[PDB]
């Protein structure tokens, strides 16, 4: 362990689900810590023996607004680290508490107390505390949101070198936005394709996924969310904006799981992914926005193009089939998967060099030799977190920070050993070619990167 | 073999694909015939040893318009039987030829010479030969079209007894139509749900199905075909009719594989099937039509509500994903399926007793103990054919006949031992209940059996 980071404090992880269990291995792999320096608090037990294998204390308790101050508060000392991988617990409340205790904090997503509140408010509510806390609190730092932000910056620089351009690594958001515009980026996709298959096959009455079934279901139930790029010359018939909501975002009536978009992945290529909504859509869009003051000049279109594992495809199909009524049973496929991989990455379109995709292609085989209690999907998420956790430790006083404010190279260099083959790929693909002729869909030959061409319109 | 039918002639089967191979077992199971009394002609060989196991001659040859008269003609003697289970060969041409040779004939679907010609013309072209040939030629007599017609008549009678009504088994079409109307049948669905799963999982780049991948693909590519019932009070926005085409049919712009309809099956229940087009839609509709002369009085809505095996679901998904470009590879799942069943049947809606579903629920396990080279799907198709073949032998001089003109009880009693559990099921289900509320779809509370409520409208 020549790279084993020394840690004299303790790790308090609340929640022990899909993410939490998969994190365990990476913590003891990167830290020369004792199991006694780790404690877990969760509301529901588990049929898994992860905690027992590592010998980490596990407390069965439900965290509420009435007891979190005492239960969680009495567990954090100055310099401790609260790894938040729970659901239904106020990130805002936990963040403030950590600051008071002088403890570090991280999460893979901003969450409110268990009770439909917009994903916008939740972020602004906690973001409007930038200059209030001192201790570092890294938010929404998972594979995506999270790692994805670091992939965009990496790609932005690679495309620059491949264009002959030679500049300095940008610092502020404005410079990053400027580099995006100078490169002709009209649209950025978070293009992922999960090909993990399993055995035995799927059974009726259950939602099967490589990660939280409820997370996917909830996201697919909400209306399509899209960062509107300044190049867009067409307005979706079923689209609408919020006068007071985010100025950069546009929404669609239909549920995100009911909207398909044309994207691209290196391993399989052109495909139709679900335009599943996400948090880092508005944050990334604004991060790459440009203006002279109160007049926007540039802004790319940003949204998710997801294609889950075949089992999750069958699940969504069954979900709609049940009139959007979620199956009475959920299942996380881990050991049952026998083959496949997860291609998570970002697609930047617009530059003359051609569409560019930079990301991680991790197979289940490599993921299993790298760490237990992990599949291709989970491993990419915890790889990002363990990196973010290490970042916060050597930068404990940065206040509330988002992945966009973190140096991509630092994170990528730590996570890379956990992401299988990672790199960029150029392609001459566009949503305008390989088109069919059975049913001619109206297209805009003028600019292939128009949402009008990407969205799969039934009519 | 106390029920082994004696046959002194020969069986000429052209084509040896999904259906043909699966038929072999049933022929030697129901006939005390010698293998020398069987001959097979097909264009493509096979990696299967079905012919070799039974010791039946196999001739590798492509049948064309220029050689069919000699190749096929020299193989048929008076009273012989040509089992047509090929593709791309003119049924009309084969039918006439058989008559000239005084040989019997049967097929599971009407086909033209290999070359997009409407399914309507093909039927009328051959149907306009009713009083021209003497020898019996049973057409479109597979599971569906075919067995399905016999299930409708069976259900029609069962609902009558369950209604207290006591009449005589109707003969002509008018009487059958009349019974349908007197029973309040507003809509009839061919509701099927294939749950056969497999191992190993599906691979990218291939269309996997329990039956012909190309058959499903072709059907899903054509526009939705629907028998318009007289009760329908709503007109689909994307619908249209053919002034000269079939008066009872209505079409939809979108491809059939792009239209979902709400139906019901006993084993799983309410589901969303693909409104895949078929042949027996127009024939059944007219068969249940009523009028005083030139003014229609009654006619139910008739269409298919199909839900293929999960692998075929993933296949269709990938098909659309490839812009309707069929995968470069096709695969028929037979031995790889490990569990599941095929629920093929008909749903009659409108009667006060409630929706009624009568059909066959055959599992892969029962199908394997019943016959080799068969899965749940194939077995239901060949069960119908072997029954139809037996029918034609004792009725060799009936001319061109359709399954609607055949006594359902005769067929059902022969096939029943091949269909697993077969029977009727009542249900209080309607496309109006168990509805969701996330996205309220406009419905007509006045009459749940309105196509307006059954078709899953995205908006
Ligand atoms: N950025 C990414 O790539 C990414 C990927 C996956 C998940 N996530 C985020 O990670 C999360 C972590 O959850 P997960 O996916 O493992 O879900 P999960 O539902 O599998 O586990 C959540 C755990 O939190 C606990 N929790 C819920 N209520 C609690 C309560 N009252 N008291 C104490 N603990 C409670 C549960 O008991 C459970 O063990 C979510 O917030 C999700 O949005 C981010
Ligand atoms: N009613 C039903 O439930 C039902 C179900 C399935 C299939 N069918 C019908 O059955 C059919 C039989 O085909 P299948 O599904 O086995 O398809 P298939 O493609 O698997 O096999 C068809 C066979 O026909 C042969 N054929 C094609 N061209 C030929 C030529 N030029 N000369 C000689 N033979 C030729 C092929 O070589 C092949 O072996 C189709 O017509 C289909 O519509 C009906």
């Amino acid at each position: 362990n020549t790279k084993k980071i020394l840690f004299k404090n303790r790790f308090v992880i609340l929640g022990f689900g899909c993410v939490g269990q998969a994190l365990m291995p990476l913590i003891f792999e990167k830290f020369d810590i004792k199991p006694s320096q780790v404690t877990i608090i969760a509301a529901e037990g588990t049929k898994v023996d992860v905690a027992q294998q590592y010998g980490v204390s596990f407390k069965l308790q439900q965290i509420t607004p009435q007891n979190y101050l005492e239960v969680i508060g009495s567990t954090l000392e100055e310099n401790d680290f609260l790894i938040d991988v729970s659901i239904g617990i106020s990130s805002l409340a936990l963040i403030i508490l950590c600051n008071q205790k002088g403890a570090l904090y991280i999460n893979a997503a901003t969450e409110p107390w268990k009770e439909r509140r917009t994903n916008y408010s939740l972020r602004e509510e906690v973001l409007r505390l930038k200059d209030k806390t001192q201790k570092t609190a890294l938010i929404t730092h998972g594979a995506n949101p999270g790692l994805v932000s670091h992939f965009i910056k990496e790609a932005l620089l690679n495309i620059a070198k491949d264009n002959g351009l030679t500049i300095n690594r940008p610092k502020n958001a404005a410079e990053w936005a400027n580099l995006a515009m100078t490169l002709g980026i009209k649209v950025i996709h978070v293009a992922e394709q999960d090909s993990q298959v399993t055995y035995p096959p799927k059974s009726p009455g259950e939602f099967v996924n490589t990660w939280s079934a409820n997370g996917l279901i909830l996201e697919g139930l909400q209306p399509a969310e899209i960062g509107w790029g300044t190049h867009e010359a067409h307005w979706p018939h079923d689209a609408y904006s919020h006068s007071n909501g985010p100025q950069c975002a546009i929404y669609l009536s239909r549920p995100s799981a009911g909207v398909m978009v044309r994207s691209w992945t290196p391993t399989l290529g052109a495909f139709h992914g679900f335009l599943i909504t996400h948090a880092e859509t508005i944050s990334l869009t604004n991060f790459l926005t440009l203006k002279n003051g109160s007049e926007l000049l540039y802004r790319p279109t940003v949204h998710y193009a997801y294609n889950p594992c075949p089992d999750a495809r069958l699940s969504i199909f069954e979900l709609k089939s049940n009139e959007w009524k979620p199956q009475n049973k959920n299942r996380l496929i881990l050991n049952e998967i026998i083959d496949g991989c997860d291609e998570l990455g970002v697609l930047l379109m617009g530059n003359q060099r051609g569409a560019y995709w930079y990301g991680s292609t991790l197979s289940i085989q490599e993921a299993r030799q790298i760490a237990p209690y992990n599949n291709a999907t989970s491993l990419q998420v915890v790889a990002s977190m363990i990196s973010g956790i290490i970042w916060a430790i050597e930068h404990p006083d940065e206040g509330i920070v988002e992945p966009e404010e973190v140096d991509h190279q630092y994170i990528i260099d730590i996570a890379k050993p956990y992401l299988g083959k990672v790199g960029g790929y150029y392609t001459d693909w566009t949503p305008l070619k390989n088109r069919g002729e059975l049913y001619p869909e109206e297209v805009d030959l003028s600019d292939p990167w128009q949402f009008f061409n990407i969205r799969v319109n039934l009519e």
